C-alpha cells in the first residue's frame, strides 16, 4: 500500500526533493506545498511562498500567451529562475509528467512545483534567446538553413517525449525556447500534453491547440496518436519560412473546417526552398497519420536536408526578411 504514505508525507510541505516525488504529489492537484528539484530554491519551514520566499523581477514584464510566466528570484540563495503560473482549478499532471525528470537538452528544464492557494507555481531554468515565435516576429522570417536547424532540434525533443509516450499537443514557435546565443532550442509549454498507447482528442473537458497547426485527425474528431505533434511541427516550420501560419493567407472563415476537406497545405512550401527540404515538409504533412513521418524518420530526414544546403551558416538575428 506503499504510494499512498509516500504522497501523505509530501502533502502539506514544501520539501528538496526529486522529479518522482513531485509528480507523486502532483497527481493529487490534478495549502503551501511543493517538491523543488535544485539547491537554487529552497523552502523555508516547510514552506515557499510567493512575494516571501520568492520574488518576481519588477516591473512585472510578463511572458507567454497569457502573460503568466514571469522571471524570479529565490530570497535567500539568490538564484533567478522562470515561472509559469497555472490556475489550479485546470492545472494538468501531463504537464510536469512531459518535463519531470526529463534529462533531455530539447526539454527546458524542470526546477520544480508548488502548490500556493489557487495558483500552481512551475520553475523551470531560464532560457535568455526568447521563443522561436519571437524570433519570427523580429526577423519577418527565418532563412531555410536556420528553419531547416530548429525545426530539427523540435524533433530530437518530440522523438524523446514519444518514445515515453508523451504526446506534446501544442507543437509551435511560441512554445520553442531558444538559448542566449541562439544555438540550442527547447520544448516548453506542455499543458496539451497526453499519455499514450490512439484515440479520439475531442471527449470531456480536453482543451486542445492552436487551430492553425491541428493536424486534420484531430479536426475531424478521428484517432490521434504521436503523428499529431509532426504535422504541428511542418505547420511550424511554414510559420518560421514564411513568417505567416499556414491557412491564414488563403482562407479567413473557420480553418478547422479547411483542414478537414483541403489537401495538406504543400503549396505554401516556397519554391526557393531546396528539394529535400520540400520533400520532409511533405512528409510532415500527410493527412492520414499512417502515411505521415514519425518524429524519428522526420528528424533524420531534417538532417540531410540542413546538409545539403550547405550547413547552418546564417547567422542568429541577420537582416529583416519581408513575410509573403
Ligand atoms: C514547461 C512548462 C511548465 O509546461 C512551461 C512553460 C512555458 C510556457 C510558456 C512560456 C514559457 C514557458 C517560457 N519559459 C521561458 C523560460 N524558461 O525562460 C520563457 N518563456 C516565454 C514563453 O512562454
Amino acid at each position: 500500500p506503499v504510494e499512498e504514505y509516500l504522497v501523505h508525507a509530501l502533502q502539506g510541505s514544501v520539501s528538496s526533493g526529486q522529479a518522482h516525488s513531485l509528480a507523486s504529489l502532483a497527481k493529487t492537484w490534478s495549502d503551501n506545498e511543493g517538491v523543488l528539484l535544485t539547491e537554487k530554491l529552497k523552502p523555508v519551514d516547510y514552506e515557499y511562498r510567493e512575494e516571501v520566499h520568492w520574488m518576481t523581477h519588477q516591473p512585472r514584464v510578463g511572458r507567454g500567451s497569457f502573460g503568466e510566466v514571469h522571471r524570479m528570484k529565490d530570497k535567500q540563495t539568490g538564484f533567478q529562475c522562470a515561472v509559469k503560473k497555472v490556475r489550479l482549478e485546470v492545472f494538468r499532471v501531463e504537464e510536469l509528467v512531459a518535463c519531470a525528470g526529463l534529462s533531455s537538452p530539447r526539454i527546458v528544464p524542470l526546477y520544480g512545483a508548488v502548490r500556493e492557494g489557487p495558483w500552481v507555481n512551475i520553475f523551470m531554468e531560464l532560457l535568455e534567446g526568447g521563443s522561436l515565435g519571437q524570433l519570427i516576429k523580429q526577423m519577418g522570417c527565418l532563412p531555410e538553413d536556420r528553419a531547416l536547424y530548429y525545426l530539427g532540434q523540435a524533433l530530437e525533443g518530440l522523438e524523446y517525449l514519444h518514445t515515453r509516450r508523451i504526446l506534446h499537443g501544442d507543437v509551435k514557435a511560441d512554445n520553442v525556447l531558444l538559448s542566449s546565443d541562439g544555438s540550442r532550442a527547447a520544448l516548453c509549454d506542455f499543458g496539451h500534453a497526453l499519455c499514450l498507447q490512439g484515440k479520439s482528442l475531442l471527449t470531456g473537458d480536453y482543451i486542445p491547440g492552436t487551430e492553425t497547426h491541428m493536424a486534420p485527425e484531430v479536426v475531424m474528431g478521428k484517432p490521434c496518436d504521436a503523428k499529431v505533434d509532426i504535422w504541428s511541427s511542418c505547420c511550424m516550420m511554414l510559420h518560421m519560412l514564411n513568417g505567416c501560419h499556414p491557412w491564414t493567407q488563403y482562407f479567413r472563415g473557420p480553418l478547422c473546417l479547411k483542414i478537414a476537406s483541403e489537401p495538406p497545405p504543400i503549396r505554401e512550401i516556397p519554391p526557393s526552398c531546396a528539394p529535400l527540404t520540400a520533400q520532409a515538409i511533405q512528409e510532415g504533412l500527410r493527412k492520414e497519420p499512417v502515411h505521415r513521418a514519425s518524429a524519428m524518420e522526420l528528424r533524420r530526414k531534417v538532417g540531410k536536408a540542413l546538409q545539403e544546403v550547405g550547413g547552418l551558416k546564417s547567422p542568429w538575428k541577420g537582416e529583416y526578411k519581408e513575410p509573403r
